[PDB]
Order: C-alpha cells, then sequence, then structure tokens
C-alpha cells in the first residue's frame, strides 16, 4: 500500500498526468514531484518521498488544475467580500470568525485588496467547513490526508475555500490544525497564488506548524507579481 499511497498521490496532485504528457513506470511522475516539492530529485520511491507523500497538505493540485475555470483567475475588483457559510464546532464561533479575519490581515496589508465580511452566497469567497462529498465533486478524505481547498478567483464556487470538518480545528497548539494558519494559505489560492516549491513559504502545499509570521517572500512577491 505504499505503492497505493504513491499513485494515488501522484495521480490526485497531477504528477501523472504530467509525466504522461511526456511520454512516460512511477520514476518520471516521482522526479517531478521531488522537483515540486524541494526533495532530492532521486526518481524513486524513497524514505524522503513517501514520508512527504504521509503528510498532511493542501487538496489543490500542485502540477495543472482541478478543472478547467473561468476568467483569467485574478480579482479585478479591490474590496473581496467574504461569507462564513457554516461553523466547526471544534473552536468557538469568535474564535473561527477572528482566525479568518487575522488570515486576510495578513494578505490585505501586501496587497490592494480589502476584505470585508458578508452574510451571503454573493461573497467572491464562500468559507465552508464539510466532510467527505460536500457538495463541490471534489470530497475530502477523512482524518488527515488534505486539510483542505480552494478555488481561484472567478465567478460561482472560484474564490471559494473549504475546510475538511474531519480534522480536527485549533490553532495549532497541542493538539489539532492550525485553521489560521490553514485558512491563510487557502486564501491564497482564493487570490490567484499557486503552490511554491520552497518548503518554508506560506504556499508550500505540506502543512508545517509555526508560531512565527506566516508569510514569506515567496508569498510576497507571488502576491506582488500578481497584483
Ligand atoms: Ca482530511
Ligand atoms: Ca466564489
Ligand atoms: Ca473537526
Ligand atoms: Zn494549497
Ligand atoms: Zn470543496
Amino acid at each position: 500500500t505504499d505503492r497505493q499511497l504513491a499513485e494515488e498521490y501522484l495521480y490526485r496532485y497531477g504528477y501523472t498526468r504530467v509525466a504522461e504528457m511526456r511520454g512516460e513506470s512511477l520514476g518520471p511522475a516521482l522526479l517531478l514531484l521531488q522537483k515540486q516539492l524541494s526533495l532530492p530529485e532521486t526518481g524513486e520511491l524513497d524514505s524522503a518521498t513517501l514520508k512527504a507523500m504521509r503528510t498532511p497538505r493542501c487538496g489543490v493540485p500542485d502540477l495543472g488544475r482541478f478543472q478547467t475555470f473561468e476568467g483569467d483567475l485574478k480579482w479585478h475588483h479591490h474590496n473581496i467580500t467574504y461569507w462564513i457559510q457554516n461553523y466547526s464546532e471544534d473552536l468557538p464561533r469568535a474564535v473561527i470568525d477572528d482566525a479568518f479575519a487575522r488570515a486576510f490581515a495578513l494578505w490585505s496589508a501586501v496587497t490592494p485588496l480589502t476584505f470585508t465580511r458578508v452574510y451571503s452566497r454573493d461573497a467572491d469567497i464562500v468559507i465552508q467547513f464539510g466532510v467527505a462529498e460536500h457538495g463541490d465533486g471534489y470530497p475530502f478524505d477523512g482524518k488527515d490526508g488534505l486539510l483542505a481547498h480552494a478555488f481561484p478567483p472567478g465567478p460561482g464556487i472560484q474564490g471559494d475555500a473549504h475546510f475538511d470538518d474531519d480534522e480536527l480545528w485549533s490553532l495549532g497548539k497541542g493538539q489539532g490544525y492550525s485553521l489560521f494558519l490553514v485558512a491563510a494559505h487557502e486564501f491564497g489560492h482564493a487570490l490567484g497564488l499557486d503552490h511554491s516549491s520552497v518548503p518554508e513559504a506560506l504556499m508550500y502545499p505540506m502543512y508545517r506548524f509555526t508560531e512565527g509570521p506566516p508569510l514569506h517572500k515567496d508569498d510576497v512577491n507571488g502576491i506582488r507579481h500578481l497584483y
């Protein structure tokens, strides 16, 4: 099943598709993954690569996209609105509200965007907690594995951010995953950022708890090179 995990991972995150497009066994796809995740480029299902595959992470693909999306995948207005459609029961509602507010506050300081909480589906960014299949055909996977996902700027589902409520949500101390950190990362996608290959960057796909400021140069330059 180590081969099972590797196959599913390489497929889910887009490595197998790219390997096919290059006329190429797991080796070539592992190599692409190793390059993408900044692991040693051995092309082998080795210990570092298996460990990486076992690490909880964002459900957004690394190469390619969930699907074909509408538009150019950046916002064309400045006041982005968001709606917290539902709540996890893991944290008080006020703490969840504030986690999301603080996550947006990270991006607002480094972009010409502002973020405004609203209370309707008309919001640019709809935020949902869900489990397994939760209405968008990209089902969550139960405890651990993928923690959340989001969709690039645009109409409808685009711009939305979903969190897997089969995870224990906390602020990352003690037990559970930091909703603040995961939200900060997902909002990045919701603004049009892709994954970073820099392991310390906020937009690196793997979950990494830290008490330090979440943004790194790579995240700031990424958003600068967009807006
Ligand atoms: Ca999960
Ligand atoms: Ca939306
Ligand atoms: Ca939960
Ligand atoms: Zn992501
Ligand atoms: Zn979803």
